[PDB]
């Protein structure tokens, strides 16, 4: 009689009992469960990839990276629950700690006072500090994939779409193709880039800041071409050097045929806010991303100091494809073999 949530069967037991429905997504079901080892509530989510390439790599992608990292401003994994067998093993289930909410959930419901925007802020870009000195690129960085608990101790989540960096590869054509959240897409990502670089990260977190300043997304877009409409009515038309970076004729010259367009001003889109997270926000949200501002001096800004410790935002102890699902759906079943009995 295995526990079943909103009709989906939950084949956690015995360890994992008395399960509670959180929420859904593609990626399958999330829920809430007693762990009778730990004697604690977890996370548990339940993931049904094996019939295609795509869900395969991104199921793999998280298990590996999760299970490398180790920092206090990410999520990790406790245990893998699987089928003892690749025959057998349709469903695969990621127990992680339980928290009490994400960033999206708490802007459509919550005021953040300054203080908490504040030590929010300085989570994610510790938890990031760690990410980008793994030379590894999170790529989906949005309210819902940064988690709180009841003392809004803040972890990154979601590395299903994260990538090595590759920076002298990052380079491509105009309305180029793109998987990650438009709202937190950087500018380049229309006009020449294919997100290999950290400064894609750094965007997403200064529009997550701008969120957190007025429960409002900043660049809420419709389509492709729309989210540049958004981030060009705000910044204003690119300046001639940031013209110049852009080589690609065709993204050159859209950016030419526009009207000119002024610069709003951040104290006017935020009139309660911080003067000094306005600062801040403006270096993460700077069109070119050769002049955006990094993890690191992100950290170090005036903003922060409250907070900034470099020897207490640790870094990885190392840096860190076209396979098929059945090659995928094996190296899932070795990467979770730890956490058989054995
Ligand atoms: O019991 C209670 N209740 C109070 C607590 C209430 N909590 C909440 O409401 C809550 C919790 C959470 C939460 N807590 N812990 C979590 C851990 C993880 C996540 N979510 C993720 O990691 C996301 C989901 C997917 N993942 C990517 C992924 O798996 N991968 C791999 C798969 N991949 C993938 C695979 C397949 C497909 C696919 N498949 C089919 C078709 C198409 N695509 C797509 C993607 C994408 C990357 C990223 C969230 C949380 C979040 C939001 N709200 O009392 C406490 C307990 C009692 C005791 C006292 C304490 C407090 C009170």
């Amino acid at each position: 009689g295995p526990e079943m949530v909103r009709g989906q069967v939950f084949d956690v037991g015995p360890r994992y009992t008395n399960l509670s429905y959180i929420g859904e997504g593609a990626y399958g079901m999330v829920c809430s469960a007693y762990d009778n080892v730990n004697k604690v509530r977890v996370a548990i989510k339940k993931i049904s990839p094996f019939e295609h390439q795509t869900y395969c790599q991104r199921t793999l992608r998280e298990i590996k990276i999760l299970l490398r990292f180790r920092h206090e401003n990410i999520i990790g994994i406790n245990d893998i629950i699987r089928a003892p067998t690749i025959e057998q093993m349709k469903d695969v289930y990621i127990v992680q700690d339980l928290m009490e909410t994400d960033l999206y959930k708490l802007l459509k419901t919550q005021h953040l006072s300054n203080d908490h925007i504040c030590y929010f802020l300085y989570q994610i870009l510790r938890g990031l500090k760690y990410i980008h000195s793994a030379n590894v690129l999170h790529r989906d960085l949005k309210p819902s994939n940064l988690l709180l608990n009841t003392t809004c101790d803040l972890k990154i989540c979601d590395f299903g779409l994260a990538r090595v960096a590759d920076p002298d590869h990052d380079h491509t054509g105009f309305l180029t193709e793109y998987v990650a959240t438009r709202w937190y897409r950087a500018p380049e990502i229309m006009l020449n880039s294919k997100g290999y670089t950290k400064s894609i990260d750094i965007w997403s977190v200064g529009c997550i800041l701008a969120e957190m300043l007025s429960n409002r997304p900043i660049f809420p877009g419709k389509h492709y071409l729309d989210q540049l409409n958004h981030i060009l009515g705000i910044l204003g038309s690119p300046s001639q050097e940031d013209l110049n970076c852009i080589i690609n004729l065709k993204a050159r010259n859209y950016l030419l045929s526009l009207p000119h367009k002024n610069k709003v001003p951040w104290n006017r889109l935020f009139p309660n806010a911080d003067s000094k997270a306005l600062d801040l926000l403006d270096k993460m949200l700077t069109f070119n991303p050769h002049k955006r501002i990094e993890v690191e001096q992100a950290l170090a800004h005036p903003y922060l100091e409250q907070y900034y410790d470099p020897s207490d935002e640790p870094i990885a102890e190392a840096p860190f494809d076209d396979l098929p699902k059945e090659k995928l759906k094996e190296l899932i079943f070795e990467e979770t073999a730890r956490f058989q009995p054995g």
